[PDB]
């Protein structure tokens, strides 16, 4: 039951955080995956060769089933801010999860287009991605219906923005145009991907806004933040040892830089006070 | 856990009404209430007297809080239809969800800029108001999240789309238009209005497919459906009620369109 609303008694709280970032998303998230134009990229993964075909599929697989996670797995976190009543976070999060919906649509679209739509990309799932992907994330993130502590929120925040965003999707990204804009290859993808990392962006503050308003109550989930950071580490690093294992079957070894250089990144935007 | 997903085995199904719903809502949900000037509904509505004030508050008070209950109570039918793999509805919810953002924030910057923000509109909730959007639509969307039965999902869309969007607020929002675009009063406003009733077009396909889908299966659901409107009638009138009476403009005009829009929405869903 809603004991009143915010909109009649007050009104939103024009200053807050997230309201702001909300105003941002509204005036910056304006792209559209059906507007992108993928006819090159059709051609381009034509005149690969079968075996130049297989190097791109991997990524686009860890992407397609991320996304989709993300899209699904943003409405526990959703719900339980609205039920305490932070109107300003839900109104955002309106954003947040359209965004993930239309990078869901991309990565689709881009399948469709090239010709592999029909193709099961599970095959390059492997365990360790299964165990964020399939497993810790939902996981984390339902817990939030019936658990909607600070610690349960700092951990969903961990896993969600923190870990699957900022750690593993921003890496994912930057590899993405390292090998493939240098070739020339796959500008509706690239364009895509662009947006993305953009809307992102906003993903991470409101991650960060988020475990941080926690910490500031009280140093001690600071601690709780950097073990759940680390306990998903050897899962991060297993999906990127994979993902080389396969490639190598393009400098892997500073991709591999930039997946630790982006964890200690996002443990250093969250202070202990 | 998730078993899978739809696109690394497939794709999202491009041809179902719910993603074509979902093309459709980017294409045609561009507005910002932010970019509404507003600066005219103030000197319009200080021009007002302090009678002429009151007058359009109850109408407000009930436009924000639905608006407001709308937002949060529209999650649990997300999380129930994501739980069943519809992808594509979920793809549409997004669009729908950021929809009602946009109206709690348009009537709230409109509140702020003619002066009232400070005031508490909850007076002017009576209660069949509160029965509705305090109780019934919270308790209808929240079920989902431990009964996504038929029954369930059913009632929920009575409640939210039907009812609650496809009779109280086309009404509240047509009533809205028809007194002040003829008094020429708050044009900020108004054309917020215009934009949302865009918005609510194609919030209110979204019910009449969800509704409509799970009758198919079995003509019981569609007496289910019936029930759960005439189980609600009594509320909205009594809400049509209060609101008349502080006002006292063809009332009765007004009214008669609440049942029309009651009925019209009855006979979008059929029993076959
Ligand atoms: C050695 C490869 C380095 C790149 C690691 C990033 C892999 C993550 C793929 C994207 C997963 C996702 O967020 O959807
Ligand atoms: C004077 C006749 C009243 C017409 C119905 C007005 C109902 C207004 C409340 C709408 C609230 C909402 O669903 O967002
Ligand atoms: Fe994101
Ligand atoms: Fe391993
Ligand atoms: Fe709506
Ligand atoms: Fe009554
Ligand atoms: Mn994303
Ligand atoms: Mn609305």
């Amino acid at each position: 039951h809603h004991d009143g609303f915010q909109t009649v008694k007050a009104t939103i709280d024009w200053e807050h955080p997230m309201f702001k970032l909300y105003e941002k998303a509204k005036r910056n998230g304006k792209w559209n995956p059906a507007d992108i134009d993928f006819s090159q990229d059709q051609k381009d993964f034509a005149s690969l060769t079968s075996e130049e075909k297989i190097s791109a599929l991997p990524l686009v697989a860890g992407f397609s089933a991320g996304e989709e996670a993300l899209t699904l797995d943003i409405l526990p976190m959703a719900h339980a801010l609205a039920r305490q009543g932070r109107l300003e976070d839900v109104l955002f999060l309106t954003t947040f999860m359209h965004d993930e919906a239309k990078h869901v649509e991309m990565f689709s679209r881009w399948q469709q287009a090239v010709g592999i739509g029909q193709m099961d990309l599970s095959v390059f799932h492997n365990d360790h991605y299964k165990r964020i992907f399939y497993e810790a994330l939902p996981e984390a993130m339902n817990r939030l219906y019936a658990d909607d502590s600070p610690e349960a929120v700092i951990r969903a925040a961990t896993v969600y923005n923190m870990i699957v965003e900022g750690t593993l999707a921003e890496s994912g990204y930057y590899t993405f145009r390292q090998i493939y804009k240098k070739a020339g290859l796959f500008p509706g993808l690239l364009q895509g991907i662009d947006y993305l990392n953009m809307d992102e962006g906003r993903h991470i503050q409101f991650g960060i806004y988020t475990i941080q308003r926690i910490v500031n109550e009280d140093e001690r989930y600071y601690e709780l933040f950097i073990r759940y950071m680390d306990e998903l580490w050897p899962h991060v690093i297993g999906y990127v040892d994979y993902l080389t294992e396969l490639g190598k079957r393009i400098d892997y070894d500073l991709l591999r830089h930039y997946v630790i250089k982006q964890f200690n990144l996002r443990k250093k935007q969250i202070s202990r006070t």
